[PDB]
């Protein structure tokens, strides 16, 4: 019955919505009362039948993001940096600008005031281009005043966590973030060896679409991970205590909240929620507005802990790809879904809700 029932829940909220959004290939990962559970769906590749498994190879996109707090989080772990220095404490290119004003927690919250969705397109992956980009920009409202959904920002953040440690941000993840979090199926730069694993996107008229380079892009989002290995990675958060505590801590520092917009509390990458919460409100807090409108915050008194009975997540998705991640740290609960259609994220929180949802039932 209780393996009959997974299947039953997870094909009942999966197949609608695969079918709905013209999705070749999704997989889920579940973790539940300590074990994982894997479910894949379609095809990895259309044109070559490959199909998906727990091991097939996803673009995350901004999810993404929460590794690069977990970089970030290692790098504060050891007092090589502060939340509270100046972004041009890190980077001498910087001194001088605007960015002696701003802190490093106002470019991992997005609150830097007003750096954009993405580096404007006149922008390439050059870091002569980066550093001219960042001295030449001005705030267009007041530092930590408003929240503006960002991977400059973020981005930026990332690169100064990886100045901080004297090491190249890709060469740190790697070398040591993946490797200490057990993770071999987890990839910025996919090896040859392992690209018969990695799924094809889709996006317009099933145009094939893969991830190409772009300034910051490893800290925005670079990865590319399988089901199986963001599980470990959502389970690695579900109990840091498991890891070495260097790590354990890196972790935990990505699970506190400084403000809120709505029913959302930001924290390092990860975005948590009150839990329960109504289906509606949760796709509120994951819809179009929230990445591209700024919304004016409501700051903590002290840092929050992002435990007990609340719901953290992250979308994230290239021109190919969607990705979704979400996790309950009082229930020991959490789930992946990953497919190659950039869908609507309303979509993958019905996913998740209905999976949830069940479970709990
Ligand atoms: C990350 O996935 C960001 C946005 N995140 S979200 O939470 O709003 O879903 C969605 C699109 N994003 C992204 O990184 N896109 C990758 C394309 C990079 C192009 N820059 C030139
Ligand atoms: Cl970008």
């Amino acid at each position: 019955a209780p393996a009959d029932r997974l299947k039953a829940l997870v094909d009942a909220a999966v197949q609608p919505v695969m079918k709905a959004n013209d999705i070749p290939g999704l997989a889920v990962a579940i973790s539940l009362k300590g074990e994982p559970h894997y479910f894949s769906y379609g095809l990895a590749s259309k044109e070559d039948g490959r199909r998906v498994t727990p091991e097939t190879l996803f673009e995350i996109g901004s999810v993404s993001k929460t590794f690069t707090a977990t970089l970030a989080g290692y790098a504060l772990t050891q007092d090589k940096m502060r939340l509270d220095d100046r972004a041009s404490q890190h980077w001498p290119a910087l001194q001088g600008s605007r960015f002696d004003g701003i802190s490093l927690l106002d470019l991992a919250t997005y609150t830097a005031g007003g750096l954009p969705l993405q580096f404007p397109d006149s922008v390439q992956k050059d870091q002569a281009q980066i550093r001219d980009y960042y001295r030449q920009w001005q705030p267009t409202y007041a530092p930590g005043s408003q929240r503006l959904y960002s991977n400059p920002s973020i981005g930026l953040f990332g690169y100064l966590a990886a100045r901080s440690l004297g090491q190249p941000f890709e060469r740190l993840m790697e070398q040591q973030v993946f490797p200490a979090l057990g993770l071999e199926q987890t990839h910025l730069d996919v090896p040859e060896a392992a690209l018969a694993q990695y799924a094809q996107g889709y996006g317009k008229d099933d145009r094939p679409l893969r991830v190409g380079p772009g300034p910051l892009d490893a800290e925005g989002y670079g990865v590319k991970t399988s089901a199986a290995d963001l599980l470990r990675f959502v389970d690695a958060n579900l109990h840091p205590e498991r890891l070495d505590r260097p790590w354990a801590q890196a972790l935990d520092a990505t699970h506190r909240g400084y403000y809120k917009v709505g029913d959302m509390t930001q924290g390092l990458g990860w975005e948590a929620y009150d839990w329960p919460i109504s289906l509606k409100r949760l796709q509120a807090g994951n819809s179009t507005p929230m990445a591209l409108q700024p919304h004016r915050i409501a700051r903590l008194p002290a840092p929050q802990a992002l435990e007990g009975q609340r719901l953290l997540n992250k979308t994230g998705s290239t021109n190919g790809f969607g990705a979704y991640v979400a996790f309950v740290p009082g229930r020991d609960l959490g789930l992946v879904i990953l497919a190659n259609r950039n869908y609507p994220n309303a979509e993958r929180v019905k996913i998740a809700y209905a999976i949830l949802s069940g479970l709990e039932q």
